[PDB]
């Protein structure tokens, strides 16, 4: 089987921890999925960062055992003139462990930075065999 | 089933609203797949824009029926000491059932960018199905 | 089936051709993935790239045949104040059962850069059919 989350917008906020991205979560257990791997995808191509030390984001793909793949993009300057549009993808593909119910994206603050999602961000899976 | 399109470079174009990139488009209907799922990814690897004002290219996966979703990338200077690669890749997942016939990659400018692709770029479509529910 | 590879650091180099990001690579002969097509994703999600003249990485993924896919990110300042994260994906789709024995994610530098992965980055494909 194939999964999909999507969404339009996300709050804006700032957290120094990972926090839940409402809405970027699939429901593995709900899909009748209880083993193999899940190759899954974490996209926000248009995400932006507010701050003023070099401002970014870090993103997760987290399951009940917590995060299991991370990464981020910070900006080259200080403070940017316009803090732009900065692409995001990330892939991990996992074991769905007999503890593995569910995915989802989180994110954190780089540095103080407020996170912004205004359009378009989706959380994929495709399920397969070893 | 997966269905590929790639393409190494596009000519260089300014449009305030969406128009096609020529090469990545997906013929569900010639595939002949008129059920579940596709997994779409359009990748964009190494694009630039280059404009007067925070320049930026804008792309959306689209079929028969419209845009299904779309993005975009922006340089964080008003005019960038050069126009640098920033990579795009866009993933969603559409319904084939509903009457969809075609998969397109398309592009528009952010503030009247000229858009370019002189290199790789690709859009893909994994088939399947959600998971049944009793 | 679903093959992947992943790591969280390699070790930093600079070069003027692809090499090999160690880890990043998928033995599909002796998955015996039947015949047919993969769709692979190389994904790095979290480079930079340090130099003094418009620094950057060409990432390409190669198959025993030779390279299928490549691109790069590159600065859009000659010597960035700092140099950020640049997230970077590669989507490519090969046959399988006409000569592809493995897959593989390679990097080379843009003018000069030393290449820098410290976190999660990985090489998947899946298998499918072809129309
Ligand atoms: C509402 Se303009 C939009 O958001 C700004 C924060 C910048 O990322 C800009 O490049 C983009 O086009
Ligand atoms: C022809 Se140099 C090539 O294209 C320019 C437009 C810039 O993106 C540069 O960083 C890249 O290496
Ligand atoms: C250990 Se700070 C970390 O790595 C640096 C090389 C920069 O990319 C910075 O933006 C990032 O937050
Ligand atoms: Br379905």
């Amino acid at each position: 089987p194939l999964l999909s989350a999507s969404i339009v917008s996300a709050p804006v906020v700032t957290s120094e921890t990972y926090v839940d991205i409402p809405g970027l979560y699939l429901d593995v257990a709900k899909a009748g999925i209880r083993d193999g791997k899940l190759q899954v995808i974490l996209n926000v191509p248009t995400p932006y960062a507010t701050g003023n030390n070099f401002p970014g984001i870090y993103f997760a793909i987290a399951t009940n055992q917590g995060v299991v793949a991370d990464g981020c993009f910070t900006y080259s300057s200080k403070v940017p003139e316009s803090t732009g549009r900065m692409p995001f993808t990330l892939v991990a593909t996992i074991d769905v462990g007999s503890g593995v119910t569910f995915v989802k994206g989180q994110w954190k603050s780089v540095r103080g930075s407020a996170m912004h999602i205004d359009s378009y961000a989706s959380l994929s899976a495709i399920w397969g065999t070893a």
